[PDB]
DNA sequence: TGTCCCTTCGCGTCTCT
DNA sequence: AGAGACGCGAAGGGACA
């Protein structure tokens, strides 16, 4: 490709039409996620290695050998895996499947690397569990991130006051060990000057970028406060959910969107607090006027469009399909605002638009019941999977079309979906429970670790305390999920 | 032009009652 | 039942070789 080199670009296009073919099969999709971040030295390693990393000790799927090769650095990811994935599993107890989600992140190799060199001391000397440096180790930076635990677990325990857990998830985040080395340098300052408490620092912390939330806070708490009359809860909770970015944009902000335009700083706080609140605040600046006259809708309307992770590209596909939904497809505003109000609203849009006709056509869905599945998060995804998944739920595993729009309804609809397909034969046919019983445990958020802790317990029966029969474990289920299922896992071990 | 590390933003899913 | 928590990842930026 790169133009120091031709007729090369023969030789590298021939190499992945190569990957097409057999060991892989890799679709046009799987080439594109390579070359755009691996590059083609991963490019050309997954081709030179597809026979070994498919093969054993190793025996990694397609989508595995994807994931790790579609990465800066891939080439070496792939090298180290095929180095290390044996001695992983076997002799520190990893699955294949952990493996692979450490090695496939920028830098996979230098993580993998340190996984295999401090994972026994931070299991034996700090306590913690393998899953628990499975999650650190699984960001780019790992390896920095795994080796500041190590050094910092023990004073921001013992002089900072917080758990193992608490300093796990600070470092579970790109950029672990920025977060790690600032949660040190500035829990005493913003607990003492500022009055926030342990817990809401570490909220702070744990997610990427905690380093610039966390000298952010420390910088504009006071203005935000003391000035624009936010509470400390409020600057939190910006700070926790739309980082850096989003404390400096409502600082720029507030007045405007309030005496001119009308907002409470309440509402200018919901739509700051997510990820790209910055971009949520500058389109809701932008886009306000438009949207509330030129017909369209109320403030509140917007506001709630605005209050999700990507708001910004919601009410921008509010903005451009409103039209097209109300007036060709016959969708209310009212409608198109709940489709829109979810995390991935553009995408749950986007989709109602392509797919609303074909669901109703070819599967006999009413408008309601597609504008039902597309109104929660991940709509994009349950649209999807009731197009892929309902011919066969009702034809094979005997469902009604309710059934599956009832399952399909919830957040995480595509996971139940699946789920059930997964799970109906054996929880019916070997453990008794009716269709009636899975569809219920299926129709609630968490629908999926609900099935499966479900089928969990009724396969091992463990720790067999059996005064839960069948039905009592279906109805905790529908009750609480896998919450409510692991709780009473956790109530019984020795009271009884 | 590859490798490593950090930040921001977007999407999807589950828990909290 | 929606708020806020959870996790995963694309994409872009700099450092350095």
């Amino acid at each position: 490709m790169q133009w120091s080199g031709a007729r090369a670009l023969e030789a590298l296009l021939t190499v992945a039409g190569e990957l097409r073919g057999p060991p892989l099969q890799l679709d046009t999709g799987q080439l594109l996620k390579i070359a755009k971040r691996g590059g083609v030295t991963a490019v050309e390693a997954v081709h030179a290695w597809r026979n070994a990393l498919t093969g054993a000790p190793l025996n990694l799927t397609p989508e595995q050998v994807v994931a790790i090769a579609s990465h800066d650095g891939g080439k070496q990811a792939l090298e180290t895996v095929q180095r290390l994935l044996p001695v992983l599993c076997q002799a520190h107890g990893l699955t294949p499947q952990q493996v692979v989600a450490i090695a496939s992140h920028d830098g996979g190799k230098q993580a993998l690397e340190t996984v295999q060199r401090l994972l026994p001391v931070l299991c034996q000397a700090h306590g913690l569990t393998p899953e628990q440096v499975v999650a650190i180790a699984s960001h780019d930076g790992g390896k920095q991130a795994l080796e500041t635990v190590q050094a910092l677990l023990p004073v921001l325990c013992q002089a900072h006051g917080l758990t193992p857990e608490q300093v796990v998830a600070i470092a579970s985040n790109g950029g672990g060990k920025q977060a790690l080395e600032t949660v040190q340098r500035l829990l005493p300052v913003l607990c003492q000057a500022h009055g926030l408490t342990p817990q809401q620092v570490v909220a702070i912390a744990s997610n990427g970028g905690g380093k610039q939330a966390l000298e952010t806070v420390q910088r504009l708490l006071p203005v935000l406060c003391q000035a624009h009359g936010l509470t400390p809860q409020q600057v939190v909770a910006i700070a926790s959910r739309g980082g850096k970015q989003a404390l400096e944009t409502v600082q720029r902000l507030l007045p405007v969107l309030c005496q001119a335009h009308g907002l409470t700083p309440q509402q200018v706080v919901a739509i700051a607090s997510n990820n790209g609140g910055k971009q949520a605040l500058e389109t809701v600046q932008r886009l306000l006027p438009v949207l509330c006259q030129a017909h369209g809708l109320t403030p509140q309307q917007v506001v709630a469009i605005a209050s999700h992770d990507g708001g910004k590209q919601a009410l921008e596909t509010v903005q451009r399909l409103l039209p097209v939904l109300c007036q060709a497809h016959g969708l209310t505003p009212q409608q198109v605002v709940a489709i829109a109000s979810n995390n991935g609203g553009k995408q749950a849009l986007e989709t109602v638009q392509r797919l609303l006709p074909v669901l109703c056509q070819a599967h006999g869905l009413t408008p309601e019941q597609v504008v039902a599945i597309a109104s929660n998060g991940g709509g994009k995804q349950a649209l999807e999977t009731v197009q892929r998944l309902l011919p066969v739920l009702c034809q094979a595993h005997g469902l009604t079309p309710e059934q599956v729009v009832a399952i399909a309804s919830h957040d995480g609809g595509k996971q139940a979906l699946e789920t059930v397909q997964r799970l109906l034969p054996v929880l019916c046919q070997a453990h008794g429970l009716t269709p009636q019983q899975v569809v219920a445990i299926a129709s609630n958020g968490g629908g999926r670790p609900a099935l499966e802790s479900i089928v969990a317990q009724l396969s091992r029966p463990d720790p067999a305390l059996a005064a839960l029969t069948n039905d009592h474990l279906v109805a905790l289920a529908c009750l609480g999920g896998r919450p409510a299922l692991d709780a009473v896992k956790k109530l019984e071990h020795h009271h009884h």
